[PDB]
């Protein structure tokens, strides 16, 4: 009750006590770290939040940033758990800070979450990102921000002062400068800050490694199912311009000053309602551009040039990365049936999964992913197209990144997440889809109101420990403790990684190595 | 002793009685079936042998046709067993006929052997082609011919009357017309004639299937380690011309009439001595051309168009097709050491194994054959390059052929030969190289003067039975007899085949299917 008042550079705050079967936690939800980016500020870099008199209420999540809402399947958990759970508003630059009770008395290490969502969706307030269980169980400090998405975050007319692009990334940065200035007040150690994110959050964390001005602001990194070198995670100057112009057109706008002037007068919902027709699966309209500025060169270029001495990184993927994307465009697919596609369907699906490449490139994808004893087996065709989408978008970019980092000075650990939640509502055939590790890392199966199993509970705890050990010491392994089977670093040569699963750790070699060689070494030669 | 005189259309012959641990056999070795192709006949189609008075001696093998002699390794069995074992001469169009003792009293089925040797070498007289053991053990009639090789067989200046090409193939044909006219005299059934050959003999048998004038002359076919659709088995009109002209140049010759006139005056040995500098491994200078005549279109074209209803075929390969070719040009290789090559060596070797393709094509070969967990393992690199040479030259053309035949009316059986002879002198690392099944089919391990093991002897017998059952009935399987594990036809869909081995038959699916898809479906798109 004493522990719920805290003063930070901007002024005073009041928090709320949250429960956990193991005991309570103090949360400060809804803290403003920037001026609302409204009116003439729509599309500009964020500016720091002005100080305030009085006590700001931080007992409740603030507004979700404006975003498209998935509505394919009203009532469906699988889909609705990703959708906004507070009112939409352009006024959304708030962050949240969980801290243990009692407050810690030395500086303690800080985990900062960056939500995924394809850069077009997501909120720090989703049930599945609740920081209470992780902070309780491992006495770390946890911070999450909201950051602008879609046009409001990533519309770009390259080299104009009025919509420069990458402002969502700047939002994230501002929250990270904020953590530097204020986490001490919550008992948090600003000299031990570990970023972690999924999907576009992982791409985001990636981009922070490669942006000199953000490297100052953290010490370690965790990329779950995502990387900044994705074919979906960034976009070229011309393409960004073309996408911006088309959005403008579609809302009746009409020279850059005039374009962004006109855009600035449209209701936020009007923009959102046209985001999707500017573009396939696993492609999103407004993603980070390569401007020369937040990124001085392509993510690929910067990874290759970079020095990563004295940096620890945890990276990983789920069993079935590509699966859930398929019911968003691939012919023959539906979540409500087994999706046993035919071969014709498989070939047409490959052009959807791997959009605009030479037919020569498509053929080569088809050879590589067909089993020639069973070229027409519907179930095998389903799994394969799944892999195509998975490998191309997530597993291969991650493996490239992982390898290049280890080879260049970084200590790197790697996983594959292989447990299907007992509570999942997507169909059996999708396996362990994109995003379905997150709830285990966040400790959600401890919430008694939810229906997880006993082993599920234990597993979640191991997961929180790995993550927290990584955060504290740059190594997931149980600080000083064999047997507890060991987790070896991933190197370019031995390419070692572990399976996270109800079973004890197993070590394995090569993150889909044969297929990655195809995407990473062969295929380029042949777009070219 | 009565059984050693026989009259045939051309006149009378005397044969010789040969021994076999199981009992004797009658051979007629050295029968002329064509006029000597000497002088002005050098390079022309063969003409039929004129009749003779008196009794021709057929108790001994005739002359080997002119050919390059391998001399890399004097004294070496591995090499010398393929070299000529009678005097070389242009006078070489003789054939041989083994028949059981006592002579059979109904028409019995005839096996005709066509030796391999890259179309540049080979003789019906090699120890390893001795027909005695097979005729004794399965009471079939066996016939082998000599046919012209190298320039004398396959020099071609397309569409001239003076060196039309394909005369070696015509030689073979003439022996097959001969069998039609005379095998009856040895107790042989001219309405049941099964061709069988290895390497270029297999390619040869292949070309007979696709030549309307030869289809009349046999009923079944067996292609061991070879096919006519090989990238080495045929050559284009222009390339043949270029190769002929260069040979001419190299022996100081000098218009086609004038060129072949001048060539006709050179000593046969002079031609042989320059065969090799007109051209890599698994490529030979004088091979069948696609002239429009003996073959009306490419082997590939004719296979695709063809109707194979009512035709039985046995096809197969050895475990390690590519291995022995490597010490003929691939850097890092030697038979006298483990040939543990480096990666640089492996990449340079790929250009030797797969000569004149785009670098883009080479890369793709390298991706496909590298293991990316072990990209630098010398032993794996050895095996892989072996496979490259194997798959490209033998396994993939055979599989294409096999599949296209089954799909188009033919009954087809398929094997992989997986026993290393206990007596082999090539190094361990080469496995079961090209040609090393032949001695088991011919029953050689029964010869007591040779040092084979007991199980080896039994195995040879099973092999002779399979071959002989195929010859008699179009089906290798033990006419009426389960258990004796069954051998299923090979179809385009299930692609089933068996392992010939000391162990009982095992059934398997797919003749290197993943790799064949690369050679057969992908790679073409990308030379193009």
């Amino acid at each position: 009750d004493a522990e719920l008042l805290v003063t930070v550079r901007g002024g005073r705050l009041r928090g709320i006590r949250l429960k956990t079967p193991g005991g309570p936690v103090s949360a400060f939800l809804g803290i403003p770290f920037a001026e609302p980016p409204m009116g003439p500020r729509r599309f500009l870099p964020p500016e720091p939040k002005q100080p305030w008199s009085g006590v700001v209420d931080a007992t409740t999540f603030q507004s979700v940033c404006y975003q498209y809402v998935d509505t394919l399947y009203p009532g469906f958990e699988g889909t609705e758990m990703w959708n906004p759970n507070r009112e939409l508003s352009e006024d959304c630059l708030y962050l949240n800070v969980w801290t243990p009770y009692p407050r810690p008395t030395s500086p303690t290490p800080v985990l900062v979450w960056i939500y995924g969502g394809g850069f077009y969706s997501g909120a720090s307030s989703l049930d599945v990102y609740d920081g209470r269980f992780l902070v309780q169980a491992e006495r770390t400090v946890l911070v999450s921000m909201n950051y602008r998405v879609g046009a409001f975050g990533f519309l770009a007319l390259p080299g104009s002062r009025e919509a420069p692009g990458n402002v969502g990334l700047l939002d994230q940065r501002l929250a990270l400068q904020w953590v530097q200035e204020n986490v001490a007040a919550f008992g948090g150690d600003p000299t031990s800050v570990t970023l972690f994110g999924e999907s576009a959050g992982a791409a985001s964390v990636g981009m922070h490694l490669l942006s000199p001005p953000s490297r100052g602001l953290f010490h370690r990194a965790v990329l779950q199912s995502g990387a900044p070198n994705g074919p979906w995670a960034t976009v070229g100057m011309g393409e960004a311009r073309r996408r911006a112009t088309q959005l403008a057109h579609l809302v009746g706008c009409p020279n850059d000053t005039e374009l962004v002037a006109c855009l600035r007068t449209r209701p936020a919902q009007v923009l959102v309602n046209h985001e999707w027709h500017v573009l396939s699966v696993f492609r999103f309209s407004f993603v980070p551009v390569v401007d020369g500025d937040f990124l001085s060169d392509t993510p690929e270029a910067l990874i290759n040039a970079g020095d990563f001495h004295g940096l620890q990184v945890l990276v990983g993927v789920v069993k079935d990365e590509g699966s859930y994307f398929l019911v968003y465009g691939a012919p023959g697919f539906s979540k409500d049936n087994e999706s046993l596609i035919s071969r014709a369907e498989f070939l047409a699906g490959v052009r959807v999964g791997v959009p605009q490449v030479s037919d020569l490139a498509a053929e080569a994808v088809v050879l590589h992913y067909t089993d020639w004893l069973h070229p027409e087996d519907p179930a095998r065709l389903r799994e394969a197209l799944s892999d195509v989408v998975g490998d191309h978008n997530v597993v291969c970019p991650v493996a490239q990144l992982a390898g290049r980092l280890a080879a260049q000075g970084a200590r790197v650990y790697a996983y594959v997440f292989e447990h299907r939640a007992s509570t999942l509502s997507w169909p059996l055939w999708m396996g362990v889809p994109h995003g379905y590790e997150i709830e285990f890392i966040f400790g959600i199966p401890l919430d008694p109101s939810r229906n997880y199993t006993a082993e599920e509970k234990i597993f979640a705890q191991r997961l929180m420990r790995y993550w927290a050990n990584f955060a504290r010491t740059g190594d997931p392994n149980e600080p000083r403790d064999p047997k507890a089977p060991q987790w070896p670093p991933y190197t370019a040569g031995a390419q070692q990684y572990v399976s996270l699963d109800l079973r004890p750790l197993e070590v394995r070699r090569g993150l889909r190595a044969q297929a990655c060689a195809f995407w990473n070494r062969f295929l380029p030669k042949l777009l070219s």
